[PDB]
C-alpha cells in the first residue's frame, strides 16, 4: 500500500553524467560509449545567446576548445558534430559504466524521471512530467542545462529529455537526446512564452483508479457520461481532451477495479464541480496529474 | 527556479542491494564490506511469525540456507549473526562498490531518500520523512522488505532506515541500520497501530520559505507572534511544537527572505486558522512537511554529491 511520486533509481544515469566547458561556459553532458552528449548553446557566449549562429560559431571550434571532465579525469575530444540542438562531442574513450539505453522521444502527458546536475555531478533526482504545452515545471538552478530525463525498464535507459533553458514563468524547456525541442521553443534567448498549461486528464483519471486500488472510494458516485459530455465539461477546466486512446489505455485499470472509464470520468466531473470539501486523495488535495497509467499499475 | 519533492541520487546504494532467500520468504538486503544486513523476519515463515522467538529460529539455522544474491552472482554466506531486529549476514566477499557509509539513527521530522527494491532490484526512489509518530508514509508492496532509507552528506552515504512492514492503515514501520526500530512498534504479525500523526511545524516553515524564494508572496503577512503564542495556536492544530532550536535552524532561510522566523510563524497561524482560500503553494493546496530547513537550502542552492 501507499502511492508515492516516485523516481528510477537513478544510478544508471549517474555514471553517464560529465562536465563540459567551452570559453566560460560550463553545463552537463551525457557520456554514452564514446559520445558526450550536451546542449549546443555550451558555445555560446551570454551575449551570443540572442540570435546565435550555431553553425559559425561550431566551425570556429577545435576538438581541445571543449573540456570534458568526468570525475577527477578530463576526457579527450577527438570530434564535434552538431545534431540539430545537441551537440555531439566524440571523444577517445568509451564510458565503462555505459548501461543498456535507448533514446525515445516523448509525448505530453508521459512522465519521466529527472537527475538534476551541476558541474557534471548529479545532486537529486524528481519525478516529472511532460506538460500538454511541452514545458517542464522541474527544479533547475544556473548550471542544470544537460542535466537528463529519462525512464528504465528492465536495465534499459530510456533517454527522453535533456535541460537547455528556464522560461519566464520559471518552467523548463528542452528536447529528446537527438536535440528536437519539445514545444515551439529555441535555444536563443528571445522572448519566448509557454502556451496555457492544462491538466492531464488521463494522468488524473489514473491517479483517481490508484486511489481506488488503495481503499479510497468517496469521490465514486452512480453517474456515467459520453465521452463528448465529459469532454465538454473537461474543457472548462482547462483539462485536456480525453480520447479514445486515453479510455483504452485505462482500460486495465477499469478491469481491475469494477470501475468502467466513463463511470470514473463521471466521478471526475464531479469532483471538478465540487471540490473536495476538506477531503483528500491519496495525501493530496488537488488532482494529481503527474502519473501515468503506465506508472500506476507499475506502482499499485 | 522549480520546487520539487527530490530524493539523493541513488547510484551509491543500488551497488550495495542483494536478495536473500531463506526458506519461502524473499527480501532484500544491503551488501556493505563483507556483511548482508536484512530484517530478521526473514527466518520467519507461518507459524513462526505468530510469536517468534528469534533467537531459537536463528540457532537452528545452517549459512547455506540463506541464499545470498548479487546480481546474477551467489554470494557465500560464512556466518550469520543478530543485532536487535536486524540480521547480518557475514559473506566471503567484500562488496568492491562499497560506498563511504556510516549508520545514523535519525529524529522525527528528519527526511530521507528509500529506495524501494524487490527480489535486490531496485525500482524506484523517493524522499520521505520520518513521522513524528515514527512511521513513513512510504509506497511498498510484498518483497520491499529490506529497502533502504538514508541521506548523502559529501561523499558519505547515512543509512538511517531498512523498511520492515507495513501497519493496517497503509503506513510503514522500520528499524535504523543497528536493528532498533522507529516507534512503538515490534517485527511480529499482531495488533499494532501508529499513533495519531502531527504535522512537522519546522519542516512547513522551510517549505514556506522555499515558496517565498520561488516568488510566492501571497501569503505573508505585516504580522509577527511570539514562539509561546505560536506554539498555542500550533498544538490546537496537531502541529508539533516550534522549539527555539527550529527557530535557529530557520535563520539562514529568514536571513535570505528577509522574513523573520516568527513573522513567517504569523503566516503559518493564519494559513491554519483560515485556509488557503483557493490558493496555492508551490502547486500544493495542503501546507508541506516533508522537506526540512537543510533540504530547502540544498534544493535552493544545488548542492552536488
Ligand atoms: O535558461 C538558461 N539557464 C537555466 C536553465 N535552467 C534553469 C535556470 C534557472 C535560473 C537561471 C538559468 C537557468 C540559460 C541562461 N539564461 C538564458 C537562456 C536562454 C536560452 C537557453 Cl537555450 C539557455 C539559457
Ligand atoms: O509487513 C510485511 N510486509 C510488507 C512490507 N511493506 C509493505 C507491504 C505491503 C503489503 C503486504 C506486505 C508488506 C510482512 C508481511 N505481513 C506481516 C508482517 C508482520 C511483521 C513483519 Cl516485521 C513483516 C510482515
Ligand atoms: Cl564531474
Amino acid at each position: 500500500s501507499g502511492f508515492r511520486k516516485m523516481a528510477f533509481p537513478s544510478g544508471k544515469v549517474e555514471g553517464c553524467m560529465v562536465q563540459v566547458t567551452c570559453g566560460t561556459t560550463t553545463l552537463n553532458g551525457l557520456w554514452l560509449d564514446d559520445v558526450v552528449y550536451c546542449p549546443r548553446h555550451v558555445i555560446c557566449t551570454s551575449e551570443d545567446m540572442l540570435n546565435p549562429n550555431y553553425e559559425d560559431l561550431l566551425i570556429r571550434k577545435s576538438n581541445h576548445n571543449f573540456l570534458v571532465q568526468a570525475g577527477n579525469v578530463q576526457l579527450r575530444v577527438i570530434g564535434h558534430s552538431m545534431q540539430n540542438c545537441v551537440l555531439k562531442l566524440k571523444v577517445d574513450t568509451a564510458n565503462p559504466k555505459t548501461p543498456k539505453y535507448k533514446f525515445v522521444r516523448i509525448q505530453p502527458g508521459q512522465t519521466f524521471s529527472v537527475l538534476a546536475c551541476y558541474n557534471g555531478s548529479p545532486s537529486g533526482v524528481y519525478q516529472c512530467a511532460m506538460r500538454p504545452n511541452f514545458t517542464i515545471k522541474g527544479s533547475f538552478l544556473n548550471g542544470s542545462c544537460g542535466s537528463v530525463g529519462f525512464n528504465i525498464d528492465y536495465d534499459c535507459v530510456s533517454f527522453c529529455y535533456m535541460h537547455h533553458m528556464e522560461l519566464p514563468t520559471g518552467v523548463h524547456a528542452g528536447t529528446d537526446l537527438e536535440g528536437n525541442f519539445y514545444g515551439p521553443f529555441v535555444d536563443r534567448q528571445t522572448a519566448q512564452a509557454a502556451g496555457t498549461d492544462t491538466t492531464i486528464t488521463v494522468n488524473v483519471l489514473a491517479w483517481l483508479y490508484a486511489a481506488v486500488i488503495n481503499g479510497d472510494r468517496w469521490f465514486l458516485n452512480r453517474f456515467t457520461t459520453t465521452l463528448n459530455d465529459f469532454n465538454l465539461v473537461a474543457m472548462k477546466y482547462n483539462y485536456e481532451p480525453l480520447t479514445q486512446d486515453h479510455v483504452d489505455i485505462l482500460g486495465p485499470l477499469s478491469a481491475q477495479t469494477g470501475i468502467a472509464v466513463l463511470d470514473m470520468c463521471a466521478s471526475l466531473k464531479e469532483l471538478l464541480q465540487n471540490g473536495m470539501n476538506g477531503r483528500t486523495i491519496l495525501g493530496s488535495a488537488l488532482l494529481e496529474d503527474e502519473f501515468t497509467p503506465f506508472d500506476v499499475v507499475r506502482q499499485c
